[PDB]
């Protein structure tokens, strides 16, 4: 056994209802494809959710099958587009 060893670069995400989770800014791997399992973990699809940054004080949208590694050190915060789960 070994303690955590987080020294990776990573990216600080909110989830919907005051709920938030980190993972590792890797190159060549989609936001979308890094969020996959905090998603699934909130029954939640890439297709109803939205994610932001904020830049200058102005909250600019990302597209989930961004690479990750662009957004080294970035908060992003979700969305929910339908609220209702059918």
């Amino acid at each position: 056994h070994m303690p955590k060893s987080p020294q990776k670069p990573i990216v600080r995400v909110f989830l919907p209802n005051k709920q938030r989770t980190v993972v590792p800014a890797r190159c060549g791997v989609t936001v979308r494809d890094s969020l996959k399992k905090a998603l699934m973990m909130r029954g939640l699809i890439p297709e109803c959710c939205a994610v932001y940054r904020i830049q200058d004080g102005e909250k600019k949208p990302i597209g989930w099958d961004t690479d990750i590694s662009w957004l080294t050190g970035e908060e992003l915060h979700v969305e929910v587009l339908e609220n209702v789960p059918l």
